[PDB]
Order: C-alpha cells, then structure tokens, then sequence
C-alpha cells in the first residue's frame, strides 16, 4: 500500500504520523512518502505562534468542537513528559481583553481556570473594561513540526522536494491513496474558491519577562502578544485575499503601535525577525475521501484557517479513520 | 547632615534611596559594604512577592511594597528593576485558610479538580498572579539610581558602630542582614540557609510553590526574565556558605518530580545564601550618635523591602525634627 502525503505542514505531518500509527501493523507494507515544496522552517505553520483558542465565532458544529477538545486533550497528556520540550509544548496562562460584555466560550471548561477578569486587573489595560483569564497551552508550530518529523523518519517515512501539479501525476507514479494537505494552495491542485488566503504578520522580539498572553478583540486587526519558549510573538493582522509574501511596512507600524500600546515594556525590545503568512480560511474544513479515475484515491484535509493547530489532531484520527475505510473497501 | 548606610543588599541599598529622595530637600550619605552584587544574599533569591504562611505591621510593609511595585511593572524601568507579572501554583497536601495577602495579589482563587490532577503528590492549593523582581537586577538598578544621586560606595568591612560614629556619621542606617550579630549581639538572629540552582528552562512560564507542614525544604520552581530558579532548602542555624551535593540532589530530584521537562534542562548555576531569619524585623532607632536597624527579614526581603524603606524614613524624619 503505497500512500503519498502532500504538504510537510502541521496538517500533512500530523495526519501522516497517524495513519502509519493505526495501520503500519496491518499492511505489508504500509509505504509512506511525504511530498512537499516548503518544508519547516518555510510552512505556514512555522508562521504560528501555537496557542491553544478556538476562534471566538462559535460555528456551534460539535464534530468541530469535540476535534479541537481532542486535541488539547492530547497535548495535555504530554505536557508533564520528558518529551514536551521537544513538542514545543508548554502551559501558559492570560488576558483575552473586550471593549464590551461578552458571553462565556463554549471552551471555557476545555481550558484550566477559566474565570472573568477583575476590577485591578482591568485597571492593567486602560483601552480595555471586559474580560477573561484562563490556563492553556501553546504548540511552536516550528518544533512540533521538527519533532513530528523525526517520529516519522525514525518510523521509515521518506521526504521529498516536489512541487506537485496535480493529482494525476502522484497517481500516475503507483500512489494507492494521496492525502491533500496542501494548506491554503490547495486550490492549485483542484478548483475551490471557498478557500481564500488570511493573510498574516507577524514579529518575534526578545522579550523573556513576558510571561503572559494578551489577547484583544474588536474583525481580527487586534493587537495579541504571545510569548513562546524564546521569543515573543507580535500580531493582529488577518487580511482574505491578500497574497503578497512581503512583509508590509504599514502591518509592522500596525502590529508594533498596537502592542506596545498595550505593554509599553515591548519598547525596548530587540526585534529577532519578522514573517508574513497565509491563513488557509474556508468555512469549514475540508476533510473527505474523494475517488479519481486512474485505482486512486484522495483523502482532503485541508482548509484550517487561524486555528490549525488548535484542531489539528481531531484532523488528524478522522483522516486516519477515512484511510482505515478506505482499506475495509479495497 | 552625614548618614551611612551599612550594607549593600536589597535593604541597605532602598533604605539609601527611599531617604535620599524623600529628605535631599542636605544629606552626605555613604554605602560601607564588604559584599555588593552580585554577591550579597538579595542576589540569590529569585524575587517572588509571597509572605509566609504565618499571618503585625509587616503585613502592611509587604502590600505597600506590592502595590508600589505593581504601579511600575508597565514602566519604561521594568526591564531594568527585573520587574514582571507572574501567574502561578502552591500546592498542598490538605486544605488548608487563604492566607492574609489574598486580595494583595491578582485573581486569587483555589486550584480546580483539573489543575489538581496534573499534580498527583497533592491535593489542594491556589493559583494567583504576582510579580518578581529579581534581586540582581534591582540591586544594579538602585546602585544606579543612588550614583546618579551623590551617594559613594566603599569597599569596608565595618568593625563597629563607634568606629563609624568617630568617622563623623551623625546617622548609621544598619542593614546588614544575617551579619548584624557582629556589630551587636542578637540571639533572635539566626541564619536560615537556602541552596538554590538556576537551570535554562524559558518554557516555564509559571512559579510552582509546594508546602509541606518539614518547614520550607520543599521543592519551588520560579521562572525568573533568563533563568528559571530551583529550590526548596531552608535550614535554620546552618553557617555554610559553600553548595553541598544533599542539598543539590533535594533540589533536582524534588522539583524534575514536580516538573518532568526540567530533566531536558541545562545547569547554568548553584548558589548558597543566609536568610536573615528573626522573630520579627527589627527595625527600630537606638542612641548610641544614632542608629537605625533594618536587618532580619528571613525569606521575604525582596517582598517587603519597600514598606520597610518608607518606615526606616519616617524613622529617619524624626531624628531630623529633633536635630
Ligand atoms: C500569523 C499567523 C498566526 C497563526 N497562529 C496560530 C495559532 O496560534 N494557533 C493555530 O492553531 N493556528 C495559527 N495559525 C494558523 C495555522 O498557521 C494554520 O491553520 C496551519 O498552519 C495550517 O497548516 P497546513 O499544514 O494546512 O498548512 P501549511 O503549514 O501551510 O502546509 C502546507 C503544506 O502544503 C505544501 N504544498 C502545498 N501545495 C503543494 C503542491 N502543489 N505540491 C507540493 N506541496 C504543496 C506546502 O509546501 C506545505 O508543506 C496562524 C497563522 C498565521 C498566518
Ligand atoms: C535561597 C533564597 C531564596 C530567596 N528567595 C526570596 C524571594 O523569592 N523573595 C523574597 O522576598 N526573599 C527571598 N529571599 C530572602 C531575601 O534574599 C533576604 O530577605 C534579603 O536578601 C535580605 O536582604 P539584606 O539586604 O537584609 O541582606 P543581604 O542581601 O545579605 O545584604 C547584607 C549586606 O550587609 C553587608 N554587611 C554585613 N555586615 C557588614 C559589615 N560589618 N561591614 C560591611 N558590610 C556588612 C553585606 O556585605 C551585604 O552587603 C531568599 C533568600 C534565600 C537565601
Ligand atoms: O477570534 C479570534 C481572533 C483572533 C485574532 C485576533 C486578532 C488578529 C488575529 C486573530 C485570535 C487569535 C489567537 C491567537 C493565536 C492565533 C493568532 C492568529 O493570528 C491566528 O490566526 N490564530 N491563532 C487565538 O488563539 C484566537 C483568536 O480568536
Ligand atoms: O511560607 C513560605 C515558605 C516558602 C518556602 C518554601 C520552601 C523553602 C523556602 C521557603 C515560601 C517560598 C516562596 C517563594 C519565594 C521565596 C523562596 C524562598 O526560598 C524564600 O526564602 N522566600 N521566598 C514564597 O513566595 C513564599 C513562601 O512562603
Ligand atoms: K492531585
């Protein structure tokens, strides 16, 4: 059983890692290969700082919800590992900050003590007179990529450079199934206008007093600050359909005025570097088998939006649990 | 008006400052020490705001020092204080009252089932939001601020009171931490030695504090701005200044239980220091000349120093009213 996963991004690797876990016992072989024309550090998920929050827009769609529970589940159970530098993986507690009263989460129990603000806590953000406190846990999309990459080459997967151009070509080659983790490129490979770029700035400073989050809300242009194992994230960029690769002078005034607004300690810190990214937005995820005429099948996994990471190992097993029907069948 | 200040730690050095600034208005002021940072005690302790357990006026000292502190924690100074917000853990084996500093801090509240079962060795405690300021740094900061203000600095090792008195000092601010028995006998004044490691672990983003009802050898992990600070050692009458391998074990052993990713981290360091542990503070006037003790604030001289500083000033203004 030859299978071919495209896209080395926090999606393909994940859904890659499963598969060869549910059913490289089963088959002889189970042949994987991962293809790719951006590997990390040069994914989209390198890009994300890797916070664990679903989106504020409940779509109210409890596979969805239970995918990203699943998830934080998973990551919590290794968090208190050896392993868990390695992820990338920490716990971290903060501030998601309102101009006005909202109502609570849908995720307020998934998270660890959740609870509103108080009075003298306000008081720290004068812009701000709502808001929420809780514990959750950030993911670094580049070494959770790093980390499932050496799981999977120690379990026989092999890596390639290559741009594909389309499905037929990988099928052509002797693929039984294709996994399409293409990110927000997918359209490339087969036409989909639902999936538009989000697209995204960011910058990473040396700021390792930050020990919080800060989150604010008024769509997505909102300052955020998220520290991570090294440096601290900048943000509140979110532009559809805008492509450029630049990095955008006005967007870096953007993020930089906003955040040291709200923690004027940001002023004196050493910009590290700077990166500009597309959120694969769609309104939902794309997540099905669909058969070619060649025997070849695909099974899609793409679409995540601003929260691949947050959702991705629901993603994940369900992609797994296509694949192992796939296998029933033929 | 000629005032020396003996000792260079944390309280000689705010007791310096928080006079200065607020009696200029013609103050010859000298800092004798024969230890500065960063090699005093004060540069050994990580700087988290947390009083004891153990419930007069100290309590107050401790919340002016808290919210003096937390007013500057979005300064453009912070960063050079060694000052932030910090959230975290303490943890206990039963419950047990909220202590006295609760509405102190930020968002006190108790542990849920859930935080609780990332801790099996417990089963209860607090979480809350504090800050550090990490005692190296806030020792180079008020050496700073005080050289900008006149005040000079020496290289002694004071013998006695007279010695200074017969220099001219018409004031002698005495900060001299767990050493204060060498200028004045005091039996309440003991050492209460502590051994800490510091490790590269910048994942950690929050203190753990466990409790155990021994007496404060219990494992606390306290993220400081580079480092992360490993302790749990507290022994009273102890003299040793050196590191010791049982200590260094208890240390490592007790918080990679409490924390299993500190397994993957790197030893930058080991230090020892003395908490200058009394019954209570002194602090007070005596004639001798005249003199004013800051000295015995055990565990909690990073937390409290500020209440203590304007106290050792109003202290400082009445000998003025009557000179
Ligand atoms: C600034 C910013 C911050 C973010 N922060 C967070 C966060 O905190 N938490 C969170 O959950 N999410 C966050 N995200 C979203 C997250 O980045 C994405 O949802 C996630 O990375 C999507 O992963 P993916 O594997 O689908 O895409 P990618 O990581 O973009 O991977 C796509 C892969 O497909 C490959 N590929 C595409 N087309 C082809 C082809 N034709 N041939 C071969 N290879 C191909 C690419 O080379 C790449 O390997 C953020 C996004 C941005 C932009
Ligand atoms: C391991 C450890 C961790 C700690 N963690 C914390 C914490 O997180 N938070 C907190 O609030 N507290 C903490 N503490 C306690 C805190 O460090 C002390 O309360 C504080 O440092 C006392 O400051 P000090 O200036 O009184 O003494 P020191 O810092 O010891 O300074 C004493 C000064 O007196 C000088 N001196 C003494 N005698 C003479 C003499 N005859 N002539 C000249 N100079 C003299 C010395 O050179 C020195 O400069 C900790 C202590 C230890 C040991
Ligand atoms: O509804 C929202 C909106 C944002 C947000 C706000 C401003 C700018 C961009 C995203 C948002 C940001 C974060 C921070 C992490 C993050 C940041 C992103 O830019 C993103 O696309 N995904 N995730 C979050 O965890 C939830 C979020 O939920
Ligand atoms: O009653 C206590 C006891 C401790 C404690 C625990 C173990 C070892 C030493 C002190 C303790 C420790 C900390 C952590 C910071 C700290 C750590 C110390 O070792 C110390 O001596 N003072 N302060 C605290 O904020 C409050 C504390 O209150
Ligand atoms: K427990």
């Amino acid at each position: 059983m030859r299978v071919v996963v495209i896209g080395a991004g926090v999606i393909g690797l994940s859904t890659a890692l499963c598969i060869h876990e549910r059913y490289h016992s089963v088959l002889q072989p189970l042949d994987i290969k991962v293809y790719a024309d951006r590997f990390t550090p040069l994914t989209t998920t390198d890009v994300a700082a890797g916070l664990w929050q679903p989106y504020l827009s409940d779509p109210n769609n409890p596979q969805e919800a239970d995918w990203s529970q699943q998830t934080f589940d998973y990551l919590l159970s290794h968090v208190h590992s050896p392993n868990a530098e390695n992820l990338g993986l920490f716990l971290i507690s903060g501030y998601n900050l309102f101009h006005e009263a909202i109502p609570d989460p849908s995720w307020k129990d998934t998270v660890l003590g959740f609870r509103k603000l108080t009075p003298r806590e306000l008081d720290m953000f004068p812009d701000y007179g709502y808001g929420w406190f809780h514990t959750s846990l950030i993911l670094e999309g580049k070494n959770y990529l790093q980390w499932l990459t050496e799981r999977l080459t120690e379990r026989g997967v092999k890596f390639f450079q290559r741009k594909v151009e389309s499905f037929e070509e990988v099928a052509r080659e002797g693929a039984d199934v294709i996994v399409n983790c293409t990110g927000v490129w997918a359209g490339a490979l087969q036409r989909d206008p639902l999936l538009q770029p989000g697209r995204g700035q960011i910058m990473k400073v040396d700021a390792p007093w930050m020990k919080h989050f800060i989150l604010t809300h008024d769509i997505y242009n909102s300052p955020y600050i998220i520290p991570g194992t090294q440096t601290v994230t900048l943000g509140g960029i979110f532009q559809l359909g805008n492509w450029s690769e630049l990095n955008n002078i006005q967007d870096h005034n953007t993020i930089w005025e906003g955040c040291c607004r709200l923690e004027p300690t940001l002023k004196n810190a050493r910009i590290i570097g700077e990166r500009t990214g597309f959120r694969p937005v769609r309104p939902q995820i794309r997540l099905e088998r669909e058969q070619l005429r060649t025997n070849t099948e695909v099974i899609h996994n793409y679409g995540h939006g601003g929260y691949g990471l947050t959702i991705h190992w629901g993603c994940a097993l369900e992609a797994a649990k296509l694949f192992g029907r796939i296998l029933e069948e033929k």
